């Protein structure tokens, strides 16, 4: 049972800022353990390449790959490619990665390979959903607990269970609607709710989840490493639709 | 001096959720007493008809009639029994009649899950915590109302245990209006800015409970301890039928 | 419905410090109303004699006599008018007489700066926040008292706006005792442990105000909203002379 | 993934009061899950015998043993005795893992303010404690002797740092164990424990359960630490059934 | 070292409401001292002329100038105009130090909810703001053009980090200045300021003073930042005396 | 206007933990500025000697010397010498250093030269008096504000003004009574209060000031440097009366 030195990110005590030297000297297990209760780890000034990034992330579990799989599709390059959604340049609204049985994701790793001309756009943001669900007005929590949420990729509709109870956390899976004007790769709905009701629900929940007690915004710089426990937080990418911006991240996903 | 089991609704400890059996076994006076300090009572899964509803509420005092039990069924063409917003108000200060307790029972609710809420505001805690420039206006300025379906409405009436609030907010743009407020010496710009800013203060989750209705819900409010609002439900598919009762003592 | 200017005493917003001029210009009913939600009023630098004191307090209701104005002058040999502790209690539940407002005026205070406080406790906020095992006892167990200078004293009497508390703490070891409490089904060990732990809860600064007396101080308490205590002042050099008035309505 | 209805015990939101009907209708896994984040579960008005108690608890994992412990207040004994059991978690003096502890009240008479089982939210307390208290817990070696071996204070399970600690018995209470901290004098160790204990007993972190017939207390042993307060009055009947499980 | 009696303005304990008699009886140094930790002083019901106002303020230090500014709501002007003055501290566009600002109300008619002078507790706000907002304030270069030069956001005085910042004017309000942040696009700078402004306007950090005849507002210019809300209704008389001092 | 990296010590945001490398690279002025609002600075693993300690502290102002002065009595060695009070082994109760006109002290520096056999005794403790005075029951604050406090060194009695208003802080000077059994070098009294009242006042104020929101306890190790802004905090030494303990600190005092 080893200890890493860290500082909290949130005023509530959530999140972990870790010095690069303390991170690199830490055992994989010490950070994986810390992620469970801190939700996310932020390390700056780590100058590595994609292979080293791969050696760091692959130690945390079985690589979840981004006509089936042979372990080759490991590192996803999110480089802001025109005409794409996930690897594109617009918003990716509140979601958690992966899916449910073998497609489950426990840890997500995002490394900044190259960031230029961007200072206040394109953040990866992170939400402490368990503290948020514990504190939200019961009228918001009741919908998340009792209603059937369905998603369509843009009878195309399928159910996404909002809460999967792992004991230590209720793992959250949800897919917020992309804001108007943003290229959408998915679309949510709530069974028995109208479009008006669903739209208003998501807007009010989104506003609640983005209050600074639960919300962390990460503005990217070269060398940043953002690791998330995918069952403990949900996340979002803010838009970066300016052609002068260079924003290249490497993405890794693991599970046990 | 009996005790009813309850759980608080708000995080501040205000509000009371009471189980339907506990509610029915409790004496009228036990619930009536709890209402004064908790402001509102929420009972779910209570299966009663309109006659039983009358028998429950009429025990709380003298029935304040309208011109017995009001049927708010969402009629196309009306205001109070219409399908739109009824903004922040307290009951009985327009057609000047003392109202102490307000009762709302859901007879039938269909096709509505995130519209048509009855909302409730803890005004005493909000007045205690609000910025001085907001409270200043409420305490010092003359507030007047005109019916639209000009007279002075005293904002605070000190009953000791609470400063009973009587106020009538402006209806949101596009909602059919039953009243219209004004503040003496304030321009229209100023009054509108005032009410928008105060309304946003009052709707913060520390003071504000939103009730989304289901068949068998009973909402009881102490009319001197809270103010309330109906949110719009202007979609023809919605069935929202509520029974309303109003009581007072002399 | 007039307003008196005031500043809160506690950090929670409870209590009311009122300037002596503001107090004298205010109507009786304005102070009487504020007392219900603030629990207590503190006025400093008020220069009145005993006749004027009577005229101020008698306006609040019907005088509850003792056997008019009580003179608590620290007499060697007595208890209530003695020089020792009077532990946490509310007024009028031993010699069963309703007391709504209690008034204490300092006629003369000399050689005392950190003894002989009258202390005041916000019981409603404390009951709302106390550990369940403490509140459990207060709500469910039978509390009894015996005069010593056995009968049931109902801990809570629900008046709606407050649960009026009637309780009589044990006197600290070495203080002359006017009463003695017991809890039915509790051993002496258990009761003593209970009261020590509850007393420490009630004395935390969030709920507890300690008043150190000065010439011209006036302390008014709403007897249903607070409980109070006198701390010992057993040093012969101390002059602590207070006038006491007690009022109630039916 | 079912939901049991519950109300929190602490103002922080920790603990779960669960109605007896709701408890009995819930899947084992639902409660077992809830315990991880809530720390402890309190059910009142349950009327079961020892066999049913066994059926309830054994479903949570492997029984740690000789299965049900009858803590009845037997004289001349320690754990099964009538005095204090100070702050601890179960299963670190024997070297056997305990995940869940279950306590049931089969008979309580003549006790209203004594013999409590108390529970402490150790993860919130560690996150909020003064740093000079935390430093000792994290960096010093704590040893225990059964009435000398190293017991690690924290074992990092990810979701919680499981606490294994054995507090000293108050004077006058018969000790079943005795702690020490390597490098500290007897003065220093006593002071450290007195100060830490008072921090742990603050109402934000501390629940006291006074027992009544039919109460069931379930604790997740990695998430909380616990204590038994003395009940050395001979008129008291305090008879509890005890069950322990782990994976 | 005298004491003036006061009541705090904010729930945090910042600000000082001081009765007019108590204000007039207090030594200058007592108020000047109080302002450092309280940020701002509010006195109501003071009936003075411009000469007495000058006597009061000039005693606090050297007058920064042409001594008293008559902000009367003159049309076709900016500072002395009728529209918004966004968040700023005084004296960084001219290069002259301002320690204390004094504002007195000589005539107010027909305005009850407009033309406020507002005050912001910047040190509490910086200590509590999201880190992505603070990082910009601490590490980026902010420039201003008077309607381009570097204005340092923080100047460390020890007891406070004095803030010099010039917010952008809302659209439709005549701009007396214009800000920029080096390395940020126009989109980014607008977003940063919109988000920061809303954080600064939260009631924990923000006092709004609606003016009445006889009000005196004194601000310590190193401890707070301030704003004037628009009053572009022609029926309004808003006439303030303004004084500024420094050491 | 430079910035040092630091972490708060208190949950309220008070105090500054500074990495040794960040401290040593910082300009004197940056730490002196920070002390004003953080009250105290804590640096660990600084391995210096008494001359270097002197070069560090003397840059902060004019050396306050511990038959008058010529600048030679600069560094005080508190080594737990038997039969002494200040440089002895018992408690030094709540006080601030120095006095009032030329004997005023602005910054105090305490460096640990040698610490052995002590893990939970002999702490230097630090109190955030301004937050404490702002939050205390008015009955405690009223005594500090309105009564005359006098001190005697053990018509030997002299007045100590509790509050000296510097604007940014009310500088506190107070001398708590030494606990029973501890060798006392001073004795307080309050004019018009009896011994009983004074004793009870100090006990209740002391309990209030020692609540963790205001109180920091420093357990010494080799290489620790504790710097205090003497106007912003008050402090205390807890007893270390065990003969096996080695506790040698170096002390420096400066003022402007
Ligand atoms: O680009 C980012 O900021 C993260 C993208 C993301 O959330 C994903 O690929 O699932
Ligand atoms: O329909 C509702 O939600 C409440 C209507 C109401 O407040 C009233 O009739 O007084
Ligand atoms: O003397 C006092 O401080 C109060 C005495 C008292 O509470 C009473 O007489 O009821
Ligand atoms: O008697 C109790 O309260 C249970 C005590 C306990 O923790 C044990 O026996 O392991
Ligand atoms: O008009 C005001 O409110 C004062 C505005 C101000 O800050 C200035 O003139 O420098
Ligand atoms: O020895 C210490 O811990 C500090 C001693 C001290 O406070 C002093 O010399 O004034
Ligand atoms: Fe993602
Ligand atoms: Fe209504
Ligand atoms: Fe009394
Ligand atoms: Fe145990
Ligand atoms: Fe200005
Ligand atoms: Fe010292």
């Amino acid at each position: 049972s080893e200890i890493v030195k860290f500082n909290p990110v949130m005023a509530s005590g959530f999140g972990a800022y870790i010095d690069h030297r303390d991170f690199l000297e830490a055992k994989t297990e010490t950070i994986k353990n810390l992620l469970m209760r801190q939700g996310f780890v932020v390390v700056k000034n780590l100058d590595i390449d994609s292979d080293t990034f791969r050696d760091i992330y692959s130690a945390y579990g079985t690589i979840v790959e981004y006509g089936v799989g042979f372990g080759y599709r490991d590192t996803l390059k999110l480089e802001g490619e025109k005409g794409k959604i996930v690897t594109g340049r617009g918003q990716l609204p509140f979601h958690a990665d992966g899916g449910l049985l073998l497609s489950q994701v426990d840890q997500v790793f995002l490394y900044a390979a190259e960031i230029k001309n961007v200072k206040f756009r394109g953040a990866t943001t992170v939400c402490d959903h368990a503290l948020a669900c514990q504190e939200m007005p019961a009228h918001l929590l009741r919908v998340l607990e009792e209603e059937t949420f369905e998603v369509r990729v843009l009878d195309g509709w399928f159910k996404v269970p909002v809460f999967t109870d792992l004991g230590w956390v209720r793992k959250m899976l949800i897919y917020f609607p992309f804001d108007e004007g943003q290229p959408a790769s998915w679309e949510p709905r709530i069974v028995g709710f109208t479009d008006h009701e669903t739209q208003a629900f998501f807007q009010e929940l989104g506003a609640f989840l983005k209050q600074p007690r639960y919300y962390y915004k990460h503005f990217w710089e070269d060398g940043d490493l953002l690791i998330m426990d995918n069952r403990r937080v949900i996340h979002e990418r803010e838009e970066f639709n300016d052609d002068d911006i260079v924003r290249r991240l490497y993405r890794g996903q693991t599970a046990d």
